[PDB]
C-alpha cells in the first residue's frame, strides 16, 4: 500500500499518503494538485526585479531584464561599464558614459570588445601540405610528418 | 686615507676615491658633483605622464597630475568611477558619466561620498556624567564608575 508509487507530485513536490489517495506539498516555483502549474513569481513578489527592471515569468523560475543603469539577476547592483571589463584579449576599457564603454584593442584583434582574432592566414607561406594556424598578429605552420621548418620546407 | 669619510655624495650617490679627491656616481633622481642638483624627470623622460597628464618635477622624484579620464601614478589606467568605489561606510556608488559618480548613503551618513557620520548626540539622555558616543543612526552612553544602564541611571 503506497499511493505515492506512481510519482504524482511533479517538479519537486513531496508526495504523502492522504486518505484513499495521496497529497502534494508543492515547492515555491509551482502549485496545484500535482505541482504542475507554474507560480508567477513576478506577480506574487512585486519589486523582485529592483531599480525599475522588468520581470519575465518562466516555467519553474523567472528572469529579470534590467534597466541599462543596473545588473545582477535581480538588478540589485549598479552597472559599472569597465568592471567587470568586457574587453577580451587584454584590451583596455575606457568609460564613455553612465552606461557606455569603448575598448582599445591590442594589435591582432578587432570588434566592439576585442572579441574577434583577425585572420592572419591569407597569404601564408606554409608549404608541403602544412596547415596555417592563426596567432597574435602572426601565423604558424603545422607541418605534416615528413617536413620541418617555419614554412615546412626542411 | 679615506677621502669619502666626509660623506660628500648626497641623496644616495656612491662615493669613490679619485686622485687627490673623491668622485660621485649619482642616482637617477639627482646630478652634479655632489648629487645635490635635482634631475627634472619630466624633461628627460617625455610622455612620463601618459594620456595627456601634466608632469610636475619634485626634488628627488616627480608627480603626475592626470586628466579626469585617467589615474595611476603615471595615468596609465583609465579612470572607472565606481571601482575602486569612493563611497565610504557601505554606501552604493552609481555612475553618472564618463568621469562622474554619485553615492547613495546608508541611513546615518552624509556627504558626497558618505564620509561624515551625522552627530546623533544632541538631545541624548545620557545622565550622571556619562558621555554620549555617536553611532549608526544612534548613541550609547559610556557611564562613570558608579552607574549602569542604557542612560546611566541604574
Ligand atoms: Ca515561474
Ligand atoms: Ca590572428
Ligand atoms: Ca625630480
Ligand atoms: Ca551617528
Amino acid at each position: 500500500a503506497d499511493p505515492c508509487a506512481s510519482n504524482p507530485c511533479a517538479n519537486g513536490g513531496q508526495c504523502l499518503p492522504f486518505e484513499a489517495s495521496y497529497i502534494c506539498h508543492c515547492p515555491p516555483s509551482f502549485h496545484g494538485p500535482t505541482c504542475r502549474q507554474d507560480v508567477n513569481e513576478c506577480g506574487q513578489k512585486p519589486g523582485l526585479c529592483r531599480h525599475g527592471g522588468t520581470c519575465h515569468n518562466e516555467v519553474g523560475s523567472y528572469r529579470c531584464v534590467c534597466r541599462a543603469t543596473h545588473t545582477g539577476p535581480n538588478c540589485e547592483r549598479p552597472y559599472v561599464p569597465c568592471s567587470p571589463s568586457p574587453c577580451q584579449n587584454g584590451g583596455t576599457c575606457r568609460p564613455t558614459g553612465d552606461v557606455t564603454h569603448e575598448c582599445a584593442c591590442l594589435p591582432g584583434f578587432t570588434g566592439q570588445n576585442c572579441e574577434e582574432n583577425i585572420d592572419d592566414c591569407p597569404g601564408n607561406n606554409c608549404k608541403n601540405g602544412g596547415a596555417c594556424v592563426d596567432g597574435v598578429n602572426t601565423y604558424n605552420c603545422r607541418c605534416p610528418p615528413e617536413w620541418t621548418g617555419q614554412y615546412c620546407t626542411e
